Order: structure tokens, then sequence, then C-alpha cells
């Protein structure tokens, strides 16, 4: 899409040559923001074919508060296998923090439940937030949260959301993170009887890995196409009752997929 | 400053009306990003005379890990009075989370010292973050954090910083926050022998209160003046050893001050 393709061009033109913890190298910029009016369509990239199957199961996985790769493997979703332990645990990552943030005194906070109730009962609140950046448990996580902080906002019966991504692999992860959250917004909006608003993406270290240069140049050649439309075919009793089948993307006519190496 | 004034104009041009828990009306937009090249000068508002004394003392107070206003009173800083209890306590706000975020294991994490060490030993890290948003202790705080989370970044021997402010009172609090963090960056930079880079400001619910409209337009009719210059007259042994006298602001010729009501 326009915004995404511009971010790619920006990294290429202004990026800085940094050496990352991988050793692979990187072109990087710091601080960037894009706005996606969800009224214009689901922000799923068209200049390259992306698969929602994994994006959806991961999100539903997150909402369960599950941090064991089990559910994902049972649905043929790899993504988190390269960081899971023997048993398939990743530590108190997204999900554990979303559904059971640990207080210093033993209790547990349910941020998703809180956010739902604030949306329904105090939509004007300026502190409707979900944070995965739990400092006290970062050392117990298989990896530090990339999409670490998000805030909801209601205005004219519309639900908007801003995500703060500390680290961003522009080529591989961004398309995935964007669709993931756009998805959540729709789910929340349906559960609270609100129209969808804007999805605002904000990133910290935004980069393109060196061995992605070819792919990026290839993708920048392709013309963006009309955005598809997300369809929710059922309104569950709660935001925790959604099932994979409930979603359907209509009108998605993307350019062919582009394979690329994942630096771990 | 150009960036600041354009923000105000944007809120006024694109903001929708909302009601906050203070019973006061507001004009707000959601999601915005601002950039300040610290090498251009110290980002202190000139279209309105600002008070540095308080800005500096609050910051030192934060770095000390202090959450009681006694210190602020000794130096005659009043900014926090309205929210302190009978004993001057504000609860586990900024200072406490920064210097001693409590984990569930009974440990405590000093995030400031941590980033300092990351800045010196692994400046390329994409996890140099300080968060005051402790879901577990929000209910003990006199006020939920406004400048909630910030990330550092190094490139070309320059230290940049990005702040995420969930809620922002454009006319009254923003000038304070900008200058506060710009100061933290200079200190962090001086301690790490780095040159200052950019201070990126990212806001969530950015608003102007209904009773600030006249002052806002008054200020908006003024022409920004050249940015002042910050001069540190000493290099302390640690980031925690700066005194008020170590700082000098030169070339500050602001327009007349503009008194305005604070929503509590
Ligand atoms: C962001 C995020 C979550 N994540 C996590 C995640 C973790 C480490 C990373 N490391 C690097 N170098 N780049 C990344 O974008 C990245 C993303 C993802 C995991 C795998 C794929 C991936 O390789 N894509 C495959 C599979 C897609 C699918 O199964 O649906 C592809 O062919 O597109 C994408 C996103
Ligand atoms: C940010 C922050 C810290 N804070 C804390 C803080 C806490 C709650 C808030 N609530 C609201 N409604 N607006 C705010 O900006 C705000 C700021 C401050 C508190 C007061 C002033 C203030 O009254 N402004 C006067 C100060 C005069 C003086 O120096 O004594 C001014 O005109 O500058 C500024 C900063
Ligand atoms: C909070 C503290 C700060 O440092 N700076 C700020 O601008 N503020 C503002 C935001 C808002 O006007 C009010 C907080 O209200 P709430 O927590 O959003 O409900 O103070
Ligand atoms: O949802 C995700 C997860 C990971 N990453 C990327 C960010 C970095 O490219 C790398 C993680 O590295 P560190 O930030 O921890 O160094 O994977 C994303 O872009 N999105």
């Amino acid at each position: 899409m326009k915004q995404y393709l511009e971010l790619m061009q920006k990294v290429l033109d202004e990026g800085t040559q940094k050496n990352d913890r991988t050793g692979t190298g990187t072109l990087s910029i710091f601080g960037h923001q894009m706005r996606f009016n969800l009224q214009d369509g689901f922000p799923l990239v068209t200049t390259k074919r992306c698969h929602l199957r994994s994006i959806i199961h991961e999100l539903l996985w997150f909402l369960q508060g599950d941090t064991n790769i089990a559910y994902l493997h049972e649905n043929n979703v790899t993504i988190w296998d390269e960081w899971a332990d023997e048993n398939g645990d990743l530590g108190p990552v997204y999900g554990k923090q979303w559904r059971a943030w640990p207080t210093p005194d033993g209790r547990h906070i349910d941020q998703i439940t809180t956010v739902l109730n604030q949306l329904k009962n105090d939509p004007d609140s300026r502190r409707i937030i979900v944070s995965a950046w739990n400092v006290g448990e970062l050392d117990k996580m298989a990896l530090a949260p990339c999409h670490a902080f998000f805030q909801f906002y209601v205005a004219d019966g519309k639900l908007s959301c801003q995500l703060y991504q500390r680290s961003c692999c522009v080529f591989l992860g961004l398309p995935f993170n964007i669709a993931s959250y756009a998805l959540l917004v729709h789910m929340m909006a349906q559960q609270c009887d609100l129209e969808v608003g804007d999805f605002v993406w904000t990133g910290g270290d935004t980069h393109l890995y060196s061995n992605h240069m070819d792919q990026t140049h290839l993708q920048l050649s392709r013309e963006p196409r009309p955005l598809p439309k997300l369809i929710i075919k059922r309104k569950p009793e709660s935001i925790f009752d959604y099932r994979f089948e409930d979603f359907e993307i209509e009108g998605y006519d993307p350019h062919p997929g582009i394979k690329a190496p994942v630096a771990i």
C-alpha cells in the first residue's frame, strides 16, 4: 500500500548502516508513523501476497493468554517454533501479559477485559491501554515484545488504535503486524458496537535487513491495488469466543508472494 | 517553535469535541508525531515565556527515584501539589518506576542505570527502553503516567530519543515535557560521550481544553524566535549527580507569558 511502500523507499534513501545482534547488517531509521483509515478497507498488503491464516491463529492465541506453541502447531502455524523451548513455551510473552499481567503482590490484571469494559463504560477515557512491555518479566521471555504497547481511542462512534513498535523488520514483519492489529480493532469494534476508525502505526527502530535488498526493490516496482474488505460472519458472545472460520477477506487480489530469508 | 504551533493548529483544524473525567470539554486528535533536531537548539517554547526552574527540578527529582514532593517544596516547585496526599506522596509514579520497577520475584529493576549500560555497551540494541506504565501499580498512583514510555537510539555517534505520551495537554503540559526530555537526552549524551540527535515526540490523545482556546489563539498569532542554547558547566561522575547550577540556558528571549487554568 501507499504508506508502506513509502516507508520502504524512506529506509532505502535515509536509512543508516547499523550492525544488528544478528550480524546481518541493516539500513535503519528511527521514529516513523503511518495512519490507516480502516473505513477505506483492510490494510493487508497487495504488492505481495500475505497469508492471514497464521496472522489469525496467532491473534486468537494471544487473546487466550496462551504462551505455549501447542495451539499454533495444532493449526500448522510455525512462526514461534524457532524460539520455543522443549515443551513449546516462550515465557510470559504477549498473551500472558495481555490476560494476566502479574502484580508484585501475586494478583493478575486482565488488560483485555479491562479495555473491553472501559470501551463500553468510559469510552472517553484517555488511558485505554494494553501493555506487553512488562519490565519485571522481560528476562523470562523467549524474546522481548516488538509490538509492545497499544492504545484505543473513541471519537464519533469510531474506534481508533495506535501501536508502538520498538523494533520493525519492514519487509517481513510489518505487513503482518499491521493486519494483526487492524484485525483486533474490528473485533473490539464489533464487541462494543462501534464503527472502525484509524489504525495508527508508530515505530522505533525501523529497518530493512541487507539480504532483503533484492526483494524490496522488486516490491517497489509493483503498483498497489485496491484494498480488500474484512468480513466477520458471526458475532460471538465475547471477544474471546472468535474462531478462525469467523473471518473472511474479500476482494484480495495481490501480486505474487515474495520469498525472503528470516534473520534470527 | 514551528513544530509546536503547527500541532496546535492541527488540533483546532481537525479535532473533535470530547468530555474528560474532569467534566471539562476538550478538542482532540489521536496520534501525532513531532521531530526536534536537538543540534538546532534547545527546544524550549519561545512564543510564550516558560519556567525552566521547575522543569529542571522535576527531572532531578525523577532521576533520584523520589515520589514525595518534599524535595520539590524545598526548591519551591509547586507543579505537583494538587495531586499529592496529606503526606506529600504521589505514590509509585515516574521516579519510582524509573529507578525501581518491582518485579513479581521481589526484585527491583533500575531502568535508568540499565539504559546507560546499554548505551555504552550495546548502543545498537533495539530494546533501550524505559517504561513508567506499570499496569500492576496504576491503582496506587495519584495520576496515571502521561509520558508513559520512551526509547533511545544511537546512530552516527548521536543519541536520539522517542517518547510516547498517551495523553497530552497541548497548551499547558507539552512545553514542559518537550524541554524535560530534551534535557534528559543532553544528560544521557554527556554521560555516554555521544552527540545529541533527535527528540521524537509521539502523542496518543492530544488535546486542547475548552478554557484554553483564547490563550491558544493568542499564542498562535505570535512569531517563533530563535531557539535558546543549553550549556552544561560540568560532567558529573554519574547521571544521578547533576545539580541545578550545572545548567545554563543562554539566548532565551520569549514572548510574554500567558496564564492559563489547569484541569485536575
Ligand atoms: C511480525 C511478526 C510475526 N513474525 C515474527 C518475527 C520474528 C523475527 C523476525 N526477524 C526478521 N529478520 N524479520 C521479521 O520480520 C521477523 C518477524 C513472523 C514470523 C515469520 C514470518 C515469516 O517468515 N513469514 C512467512 C510465513 C507467513 C505465515 O505463516 O503466515 C512468509 O512466507 O511470509 C513473518 C512474521
Ligand atoms: C508536564 C508536567 C508536569 N506537570 C504535571 C501535570 C499533571 C496533571 C496535568 N493535568 C492537566 N489538565 N494538564 C497538565 O498539563 C498537567 C500537568 C505540571 C503541572 C502544572 C503546570 C502548570 O501549572 N503550568 C504553569 C506552571 C507555572 C510554574 O512554573 O509554577 C505554566 O504556565 O507553565 C505545568 C506542569
Ligand atoms: C499528564 C502528565 C504530564 O506530564 N503531561 C500532560 O500533558 N498530562 C495531561 C494529560 C491530560 O490533560 C491530563 C491527564 O488526564 P488523564 O490521565 O488523561 O485522565 O494531564
Ligand atoms: O512482531 C514482530 C516481531 C519481530 N519483529 C522483528 C524486529 C527485529 O527485526 C527482529 C527482533 O530483533 P530485536 O529488536 O530484539 O533486536 O524481528 C517485527 O518486526 N515484528
